[PDB]
């Protein structure tokens, strides 16, 4: 896991305003969730050929589909993979009021066929410490279907610092609980990440899942952090679900 | 960035005389600067959907238009984008007497629509080192400046080695300032670059803007280097302007 076939190119543009375009295929765990209207409504991460992680607040059913190996939603060439979902596991301590514990697992009804452009991310340990001030990446198709346009829909990337939960409370107050982590307020928005999409950090040379898009600034400001689901807090649940199903 | 959908073909003819025609689409960041009335006066590069980099001595105003996705200027059958300019940001350390610090940013009033033939060049870090003798690529319509040759109006390319500035002063003397870079004099011209246009090298398999066509020979010369603006010396100001505007 965590070691793409096509390496990402990150430039200095990835640190500022709305980030930058990714290199096609360079984030191969990146998935789209589509409904039956064909509408992209959330992101997610393959953690193997059978299993996808997403946010609970994404509300996935077994009538949704997982899309792998997209770059441009507006494209027709792209050899993508459209996968059916066998079973949706929502974390039982999910509070839709507080958006805490914001994680769902999806077991696919058909296995993903891993290639150069489709592969897994790595899951952290419950013990892993990702310090404040560590620069980590978020990707997705977040920035559009938005306002005063539409325009082509190509996978964007941004480089953003981890905060402490003490420093994050200065923007969100009591909304922040221990099963969350914040990133950003750095001069770049986090709104490229889709809800349920990745926040990844590189740990022993491997890109690893540290966060899952939960919510952000109501106006996508480059001065207010995004709020993620703290995977390292959720991972004993993920491990139990996997061992049992 | 730096990774074209339509892969450039560079043969030996890019290495002599005045270079060769490019494959259409294959240098997707390349733009043309025109005035109100449609005179092509300068070149530029897209760095994203909102921003173009060009030369300060180009004297761009918000009347001028930016044309993207062009190959043959003589064709009305090309699906090109003509883009309007919002503001123009010259570098204030631009010395109109030595032509040093020769760079301008244009912010577009109307965003570029990225496609198979329109997309962005990468920018270097301020610490990037690009060695002498590294072979890099300059493209443009500069041959059309030769009014009574009238000339081929298709995009050209040439492959030309970088020089050290020590070695460049054997040609141009004390005109050569630290915020400059020279390339060529090995048997192929540099005159195909339009003023403002790109000099690109590949870093980690991505095409990266190392130079901006600043000055040199008034005629196409195979044995004199061309002189460019050194993007790595300028790249801090760029990030800074973008971050704020």
């Amino acid at each position: 896991c965590g070691v793409p076939a096509i390496q990402p190119v990150l430039s200095g543009l990835s640190r500022i305003v709305n980030g930058e375009e990714a290199v096609p295929g360079s984030w191969p765990w990146q998935v789209s969730l589509q409904d039956k209207t064909g509408f992209h409504f959330c992101g997610g991460s393959l953690i193997n050929e059978n299993w996808v992680v997403t946010a609970a607040h994404c509300g996935v059913t077994t009538s949704d589909v997982v899309v792998a190996g997209e770059f441009d939603q507006g494209s027709s060439s792209e050899k993508i993979q459209k996968l059916k979902i066998a079973k949706v596991f929502k974390n039982s301590k999910y509070n839709s009021l507080t958006i805490n514990n914001d994680i769902t697992l999806l077991k696919l009804s058909t296995a993903a066929s891993f290639s150069q452009t489709v592969s897994a991310v790595c899951l952290p340990s419950a013990s892993d410490d990702f310090a404040a001030g560590t620069t980590c990446v978020t990707t997705g198709w977040g920035l559009t279907r938005y306002t005063n346009a539409n325009t082509p829909d190509r996978l964007q990337q941004a480089s953003l610092p981890l905060l402490s939960n003490t420093n994050c409370k200065k923007y969100w107050g009591t909304k922040i609980k221990d099963a969350m982590i914040c990133a950003g307020a750095s001069g770049v928005s986090s709104c490229m990440g889709d809800s349920g999409g990745p926040l990844v950090c590189k740990k022993n040379g491997a890109w690893t899942l540290v966060g899952i898009v939960s919510w952000g600034s109501s106006t996508c400001s480059t001065s207010t952090p995004g709020v993620y689901a703290r995977v390292t807090a959720l991972v004993n649940w993920v491990q139990q679900t996997l061992a049992a199903n």
